[PDB]
């Protein structure tokens, strides 16, 4: 019942590989549907050709600001922002897919993939999926990050979509 979506990612134009994500529509259907639709681009906008703007090694890889490309932008398929659906899923370890926000009830399109357990975020960021394959691709993305979050190469989602 849960969608599988994919991100194909490159660094300075050179392909890194494919990340496949399960979206937990069974637990957070509104939040899963937002991410799913932004991967397909079927509302006329989405993640295709946007960047991972903030990458911090031993923490997470953040992306999804397709409007401003600096982490101050992005929007949902519902409107500019939508409520925190629930906090049932937890930041249990590497590969967890969660929503970036600017406080309670400010979910747009920005998201992050954890490269460690980020349990401090539990109850503050809505977890809505995890990495099914391509965690080696996430580590490659991670390697181009820095402690400050600034990336050493331009990391781009060159293509994305839905597998099932
Ligand atoms: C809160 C301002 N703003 C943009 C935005 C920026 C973010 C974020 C979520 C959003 N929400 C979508 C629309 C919106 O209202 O997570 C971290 O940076
Ligand atoms: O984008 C922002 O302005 C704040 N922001 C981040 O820098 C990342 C890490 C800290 C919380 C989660 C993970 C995500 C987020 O919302």
């Amino acid at each position: 019942g849960n969608p599988l979506v994919y991100l194909d990612v490159d660094a300075n134009g050179k392909p890194l590989g494919r990340v496949v994500l399960e979206l937990k529509a069974d637990v957070v259907p509104k939040t899963a549907e937002n991410f799913r639709a932004l991967c397909t681009g079927e509302k006329g906008f989405g993640y295709k050709g946007s960047t991972f703007h903030r990458v911090i090694p031993s923490f997470m890889c953040q992306a999804g600001d397709f409007t401003n490309h600096n982490g101050t932008g992005g929007k949902s398929i519902y409107g500019s922002r939508f409520p925190d659906e629930n906090f049932t899923l937890k930041h249990v370890g590497p590969g967890v897919l969660s929503m970036a926000n600017a406080g309670p009830n400010t979910n747009g399109s920005q998201f992050f993939i954890c490269t460690i357990k980020t349990d401090w975020l539990d109850g503050k960021h809505v977890v809505f999926g995890h990495v099914i394959e391509g965690m080696d691709v996430v580590k490659k993305i991670e390697s181009f990050g820095s402690k400050s979050g600034r990336t050493s190469k331009k990391i781009v989602i060159t293509d994305c979509g839905q597998l099932s």
